[PDB]
């Protein structure tokens, strides 16, 4: 019993793309009204930082509070495997609970990215399926998104990555588009962001030839 | 105290192909030497049935008994949503344990099956990928396989069903083949089994087009 703590990594797009803002998130739940006092300490490979921000306690429908501290990280430190430990001390806690987290381990492997046009068979339908295969990648942390004419084309689902027969990961993203738009000759591109890619980024395109 | 029961359903493929035998399996573990008699009572939509096969108890390395009862189900009973209950009595229980399982609920929707050849970009590799897209199905229970030349294929992986925006599921399977085989004109076939297909089965084939 007493309060519990969960420790969450940044989003992979946030670590990979230099303008974005990667954060590690330390969540405290089951904080009591009678002992609501929660202090956070943060450490990066065992050294303390003070740039974190702790949110005010928040009451849950279950009568306990939720406490959070968000610690923005340097993209480089996360990608280099630096260790992030959040320390939670609370009256109800005879001993501090410490969770640590860091990037997924393993030697990087550059994803191979392919796009696939719609089946001949599928053209009978009001919509068509553009397919993006990403395989050979390691670790599994990855972001895959679609767009057309610079604009997010968000009408898509993606398999979570799963292990292939050579020990790497693969996944497939499916964007659904109007056959007409496909027929209108519009270009669609698959965007892939992964630590192994140069610039962390590659985009592959397809369209119907005039 | 108490021994515990776990009740497992049949494999979807076994419920779909008439040549196969679908089974509901009731597994009682953590039974003791002092109270070893286990009796099963099986009900299908509440009507007791008498045809299950029970196996002799077998001692586990924790010095407990494992006792498994196998009930053959009729394909169409399962597909029609019948409820199978296994009841297990033992003297170390405050009373019998009951467990009931049945097929996933929801209006079934017919899979749509597409096959896509490898992208021209991939042909410059030692192995290639052929994709099988199966979408718009419901429930998620499904079996997908690949063969060629009258042999099944050994080199595929199939991602879990993904819930699509329209409430249905889709999934992909990826068959990897040496480019030579592909370039040699060999035919590859994706076979999909699902309750909402006529005959519970469809197959789509592709080959290299010169
Ligand atoms: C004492 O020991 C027992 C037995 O354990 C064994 O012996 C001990 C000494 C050790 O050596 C162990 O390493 C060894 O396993 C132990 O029993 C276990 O108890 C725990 C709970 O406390 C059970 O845990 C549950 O497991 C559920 C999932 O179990 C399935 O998957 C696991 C692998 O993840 C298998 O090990 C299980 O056997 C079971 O496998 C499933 O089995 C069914 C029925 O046979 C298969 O379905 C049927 O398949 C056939 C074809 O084969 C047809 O398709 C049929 O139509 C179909 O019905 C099914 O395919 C298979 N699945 C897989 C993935 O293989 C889980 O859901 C629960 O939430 C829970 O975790 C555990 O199962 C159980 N082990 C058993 C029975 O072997 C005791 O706990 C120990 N006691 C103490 C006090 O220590
Ligand atoms: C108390 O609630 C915490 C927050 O859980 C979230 O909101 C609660 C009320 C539920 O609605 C749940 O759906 C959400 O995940 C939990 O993390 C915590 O474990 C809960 N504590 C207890 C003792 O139940």
């Amino acid at each position: 019993g007493g309060p519990s703590v969960f420790l969450f990594p940044p989003k992979p797009k946030d670590t990979l793309m230099i303008s974005r803002t990667p954060e590690v998130t330390c969540v405290v739940v089951d904080v009591s009204h009678e002992d609501p006092e929660v202090k956070f300490n943060w450490y990066v490979d065992g050294v303390e930082v003070h740039n974190a921000k702790t949110k005010p306690r928040e009451e849950q429908y279950n009568s306990t509070y939720r406490v959070v501290s968000v610690l923005t990280v340097l993209h480089q430190d996360w990608l280099n495997g630096k260790e992030y430990k959040c320390k939670v001390s609370n009256k109800a806690l005879p001993a501090p609970i410490e969770k640590t987290i860091s990037k997924a381990k393993g030697q990087p492997r550059e994803p191979q990215v392919y796009v696939y046009p719609p089946s001949r068979d599928e053209l009978t339908k009001n919509q068509v399926s553009l397919t993006c295969l990403v395989k050979g990648f390691y670790p599994s942390d990855i972001a895959v998104e679609w767009e057309s004419n610079g604009q997010p084309e968000n009408n898509y689902k993606t398999t979570p990555p799963v292990l292939d027969s050579d020990g790497s990961f693969a996944l497939v993203s499916k964007l659904t588009v109007d056959k007409s738009r496909w027929q209108q000759g519009n270009v669609f591109s698959c965007s892939v962001m992964h630590e192994a890619l140069h610039n962390h980024y590659t985009q592959k395109s397809l369209s119907l030839s005039p």
